[PDB]
């Protein structure tokens, strides 16, 4: 099952930020406020924002950043690519210990659904490889922020800016930096075509042996190339050295070499499942990583 | 559209470690009790067959380890309600949300913090079978993680967990110590009645699946109430009441789609099946969204 970190940590920092008539979450961390740019858009900016244009006739007192209420004053205002840092009279003192990171498509990570500031739900997403993730986003809820957590330390890889024509959602890292090939422009923009998340379902057959469901382990092994160049013509995603190496610890608690699970992979591909299920599923699951299948497993 | 869990913020600020002898597991501060399962008590011989109340009547204050965080917490009284121990500290949680202690019915959703050593580690929601088990993510240790639902900053606290079935299922008490369903705190193999399938959840669900746009599943046919129950009896689905009818009033008017229309699309489902196809990402009819979830959530 899908399981998200807790999120007090994440809720203490979301702010509500208001330019104009357009509300969204911001993030507060320290005496900086990170939310999208396109929060200084009117509906007639959105086509085709200048931006820097837009935020040249802005000033600091244009800002309503408010904590449930009650307003944090803006003392300074930036734009570090499509994310606009609000500098603030008070440090946060909720601040968690974090970083900003950059996820690789593949890697999950939990939303905290925000709207006007105020934490409504939390959920897990996988970053899919065309870059979009499929989340459970409203009118208002831009700006809410993904988060993993490890050992007190909060990462934020995502923060959300738009939706697609197809119902998927984009966004940036919390250097503004968008993932994948879009653009905060209100313009006919759409995913390209998606692929299976080949780690996460090799991370899957790891977990069902580790529940003793092993009927599909084979006999065979495979080169990396050789697997990758069969994937492709399955719609799977080719692996990548660090994907073989993140396999490392549930290979070695299988005692299942990395190489031999994607042949097995490989036949399952090939063949079917012929009927059969593994973990009691028909579907090959491809968004939990083996992060995930570990931390199931363990107390964490 | 998603499994969404509430934020757990309020309530991690109340998970605490409870330790009394060998036995360690999660305990939820709530001003100046600390609530835990009863069953901390047990040494590993009487796990097999406890007699609690004489089983308590030999502990002591001191014999309560009680740590929030690096904190310790000084126990001055302890008191048991059924199934549920009540420990009294010195010192009242200064995070304790608002709060109630509700009972939730069969078919309801709830999230779940689980929490190991009394720190949290995952939220998830789960719904409260028809069979009174729930199908949770629980290790060891797992045991005093809460499942609660919020309204309006308000933390209804509804389930306190207690142990594993052998079929991997989970069984564990309202906040008053009444279990859910026929368990009892005893170690022994037991085993819950055989479950069903929640169908006014169902029926939200393939609501949720219209509002995000597929309707590969929806037909031209309509059926009665009575002749629907019928089919989904026969296929282990729960009955479907005129109140369940009632409170899909809303998601019908949204989607235009009469109820017993939608029960003549899951009758279809259940006697044809899905032919391989998916609904929202899953082979299966996903019946842990309450039509309630699904309109907090589209
Ligand atoms: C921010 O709160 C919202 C989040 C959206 C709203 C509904 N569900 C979501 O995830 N963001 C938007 O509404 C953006 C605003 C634009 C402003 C200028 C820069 C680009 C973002 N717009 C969209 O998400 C959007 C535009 C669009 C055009 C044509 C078809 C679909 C579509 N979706
Ligand atoms: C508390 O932390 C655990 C949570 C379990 C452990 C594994 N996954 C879970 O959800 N609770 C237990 O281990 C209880 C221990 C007590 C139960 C009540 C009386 C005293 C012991 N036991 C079980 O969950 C358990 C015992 C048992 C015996 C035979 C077959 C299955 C079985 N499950």
């Amino acid at each position: 099952r899908k399981m998200a970190f807790p999120s007090g940590k994440v809720e203490g920092c979301m702010v509500q930020v208001t330019c104009g008539t357009t509300t969204l979450n911001g993030l507060w961390l320290d005496d900086v406020v990170y939310c999208p740019r396109h929060v200084i858009c009117t509906s007639e900016d959105m086509l085709n924002p200048n931006y820097e244009d837009l935020l040249i006739r802005k000033s600091n007192h244009n800002f309503l950043v408010q904590a449930g209420n009650v307003q944090l004053r803006v003392i300074g205002h930036s734009m570090q690519n499509c994310v606009l840092k609000l500098r603030v009279d008070t440090a946060n003192p909720k601040t968690p210990k974090y970083k900003f990171v950059r996820i690789q498509p593949g890697q999950t990570f939990s939303v905290l659904a925000c709207y006007n500031g105020s934490p409504s739900g939390v959920y897990q997403c996988a970053m899919r490889p065309n870059f979009t993730i499929k989340g459970s986003f409203l009118n208002g809820s831009c700006g809410s922020v993904g988060f993993n957590i490890d050992y007190d330390c909060v990462s934020f890889c995502y923060m959300h800016h738009m939706e697609l024509p197809t119902g998927v959602h984009a966004g940036t890292d919390l250097e503004g930096n968008f993932y994948g090939p879009f653009v905060d422009r209100q313009t006919a923009q759409a995913a390209g075509t998606d692929t299976t998340i080949t780690v996460n379902v090799l991370a899957w057959l790891y977990a069902a042996v580790i529940n003793g469901d092993r009927w599909f382990l084979n006999r065979f092994t495979t080169t990396l190339n050789d697997f990758n160049l069969v994937a492709m013509k399955y719609n799977y995603e080719p692996l990548t050295q660090d994907h073989v190496d993140i396999l490392g610890p549930l290979s070695a608690q299988t005692g299942i070499a990395v190489l031999d699970m994607c042949a097995s992979l490989k036949e399952l591909l090939q063949n079917g499942m012929n009927g059969r299920t593994i973990l009691g599923s028909a579907l090959l699951e491809d968004e939990f990583t083996p992060f995930d299948v570990v931390r199931q497993c363990s107390g964490v």
